[PDB]
């Protein structure tokens, strides 16, 4: 065949009866040695790195070359395994995660179908109606793991708008009221990119006035329910955020939802971060009201540390998607009773993410989870405190989860010279302290953002941290 | 109190190394044992779940991975050749565990500097090798479903200026045409895009699976006379059933004369162009306005790998971008989540660029080449026997087929087909996917597998032989 021709590494495959296993073997063992040799001396790289041509080749590359690249790809990438690592919702991955990932590789299946997933589809359709039990939805509860939280958004909005409107054959271009959302103005912008996608157009995402901290003004939400349809809009859908992106705040979800089961809404939570809480009992209160949504969004990439993409939407009846989703098809379900994942998703074939989420969450267990959560409220309390012993320094609000958004308002300055002096702040942090604070766009100004993930900063690093911030300020 | 295993993460500072390094060598020797041995399981398995409150043993952990690779498809097997998932090249099994390592996230240049960048330029030099142009560029997606939505979105966003106010108040039903044997994801999209299921209009195809010109005219025509808009033409270059392509030319020649949108869905046959002697097939592929292309099926990525490609890079912040503050790099990147369905998105551009370096162009090529030579085999084994029929002519490296004996009536060939589907399976461990098509269940042949061989069809055709008395 041609693994054995001259335009085949000898290595390409590997081949099922073990006639190459030897050149394999070491082949992997180049790349398990180099990768654990970069995680396991990962402090010895910045958390930000310091700075093609791309062809296609026609011949095969040496072993020699991969490595390189590999070695190349590492030293330029985003290091948060680097203890100084504090910015992002974006974790060092648990060990089973990645090798979560390369159990899910090797075996190379696909989520498409029962036939193409026959233990990782079951598993999966089994796990998510765990998880959805922790978040109270009941017995009719389930979903489907997704790349990613937008398109978890995205299948949401996507139920919530056939659900209102029967638009899975006609679709909605008939409509003389324009379908409009209701969301945050704190919530996630794939919001906005969904109602793009499902042809509601970026406006029909409505704003909701936030509190001072951060979290959706119920009174407000009424108000622009009643002003949307005074405007002759057809509103169909709230979404409650658990965890904002820029601050880490939670919704009243409880009383959300009881505005948005008033007026017939669907109700959408969007737990992508916060929804890690219900693995802590000391926390998950902050939650309570999620267990009558509609629907959840929740990322275990975010807070659970499973290495990207790990995103899911669950809802209450997961009938539901087989009403007012699922495009007509032929019933092929099997005899134990699940259904081809493929049907009921945005995504046709899809990687099987649920070999590192059921690995990972083994390992870890709840009260691991617990455990790490606790340790994360513990940091952002140090910050906290930290900027409220200094004047020059402002908190954005109230936190509710391990995220702190604070930034400079020094009197010596004048109000429009404030975004340069964050912005000079991050770097300075960045470039002599090697600790990343991410710098986002909040409330018209840049804001220092804080994500305290991972479990090996310390204390220290947080010291070190307002010691230069100190500095900066000449104290 | 409550229990943190040592090594539930990996210490930056190596405090924890000598016992993370004990297991993952565990689990790597169990996969690669596996996967050296695969031969050993079938190419499908033979025959509660709850969240731990305290942290499971190694042994538990590994005992898990050996029951989920037990219970799992195994297309590494000689014997899988029913479907376009092939086994994986070893880069790319290796490519995902680097990606999985560092953790990375396409969503910005902030959160993946290098992958973000040599993503861009990998899909632009891909974008030239179809032929696109100095303009064209596009992203890595997970699912050529993804890259459908994402290429049809634009279609819709180019011709009804809808990334705003959206599509709702249109009069005319806006409708797209697709062979009546192209993909489901299309119809699914369609139903995404709040266009509905039935605004893709099915186009008649011939009897070799293969879009008709004349009755897509006729089909554009017609929608018109209906009141409807017509925005796009999706042709298919490798059909998911018979792996045939759509005549490419043609169709975008009548798409440019009606100025709708034309998209080439070649997410399997789209590896043509790494092959000198076969991607002749995709000609007029290189005037597409975009393109889906799935390096997951013909190119042995490991799941998931698949891409949209335009004609003009730029159209993706023009109809796609939702209003936003720019955020462009010095060195003239985006970040790549603004231009994408996805957000967030795991870093498949490790495995690809890995296994395309592995493998290159003359690789593939030859991959290919065997892969028709495998079918050609097949189509010659029905060829000698008048009880079985041949689908159609073949385009790519897939062969639908199936039994049509005299010997029982049209109602039962059904019953015959699935019979010795499972026959196959169980008795010679080959396996044959078994679709609808053109009302009835048809075998589907799709050689893939670089390790199915002559005497692995040959077996095939033998059993075959005797289910059938012959
Ligand atoms: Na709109
Ligand atoms: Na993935």
């Amino acid at each position: 065949n041609a693994m054995d021709s001259r335009f085949l590494p000898a290595t390409a495959f590997i081949d099922p009866e073990g006639r190459n296993r030897n050149e394999v073997e070491r082949l992997v063992q180049q790349v398990v040695d180099l990768i654990l040799a970069k995680l396991t001396g990962a402090a010895e790289r910045p958390p930000m790195p310091e700075t093609g041509p791309i062809t296609i080749p026609e011949a095969a590359a040496t072993e020699a070359t991969l490595l390189q690249a590999i070695r190349d790809m590492v030293d330029g990438s985003m290091n948060p395994a680097n203890p100084g690592y504090i910015g992002h919702m974006d974790p060092m991955p648990a060990t089973m995660a990645i090798l979560g990932d390369l159990v899910a590789a090797a075996v190379n299946n696909n989520m498409l179908s029962l036939e193409m997933s026959p233990s990782f589809s079951r598993l999966e359709t089994l796990l998510l109606r765990a998880i959805a039990g922790l978040f109270g939805l009941g017995e009719q509860a389930g979903g489907v793991l997704t790349s990613g939280g937008s398109l978890a958004n995205l299948q949401a909005l996507a139920v919530a708008r056939n659900v209102a409107f029967d638009s899975v054959e006609p679709g909605i271009t008939g409509l003389a009221q324009r379908p409009v959302i209701f969301a945050s103005e704190a919530a996630h912008t794939s919001l906005q990119k969904a109602a793009m996608l499902l042809g509601l157009g970026t406006a029909a995402v409505i704003p909701v006035r936030a509190t001072a901290d951060s979290r959706m003004d119920p009174e407000d939400l009424r108000a622009r329910i009643d002003q949307a349809r005074g405007a002759g809009q057809h509103p169909f859908c709230v979404v409650a955020t658990a965890g904002t992106t820029t601050t880490g705040n939670i919704d009243p979800l409880a009383e959300i939802g009881a505005i948005a089961r008033e007026h017939g809404l669907w109700f959408h939570v969007d737990a992508a971060y916060g929804g890690a809480l219900v693995f802590s009992e000391r926390h998950r209160w902050r939650l309570a009201g999620i267990e009558q949504a509609d629907s959840i969004t929740f990322n275990p990439q975010k807070w659970l540390y499973v290495a990207k993409t790990c995103a899911m939407v669950l809802f209450r009846d997961a009938g539901v998607l087989e009403r007012a989703f699922r495009i007509p098809a032929p019933q092929m379900r099997a005899t134990d009773g699940f259904i081809n994942l493929g049907e009921i998703g945005v995504q046709g074939t899809r990687h099987a993410d649920v070999v590192k989420l059921w690995l990972t969450l083994q390992h870890i267990g709840q009260q691991g989870y617990a455990r790490l959560i606790d340790d994360g409220y513990r940091l952002a309390e140090r910050v906290v405190e930290g900027v409220r012993q200094r004047p020059f320094l402002r908190l954005a609000g109230e936190i509710d989860t391990n995220i702190v958004c604070f930034r400079g308002e020094p009197d010596w300055l004048p109000a429009e010279r404030w975004d340069d002096w964050n912005a000079a702040l991050q770097a300075l942090l960045l470039r002599e302290g090697k600790i990343f604070l991410s710098l986002p766009v909040y409330r018209g100004g840049r804001w220092l953002r804080a994500v305290l993930l991972n479990p090996y900063t310390t204390d220290a690093v947080i010291d070190a941290m307002f010691k230069q911030i100190d500095r900066f300020a000449g104290r």
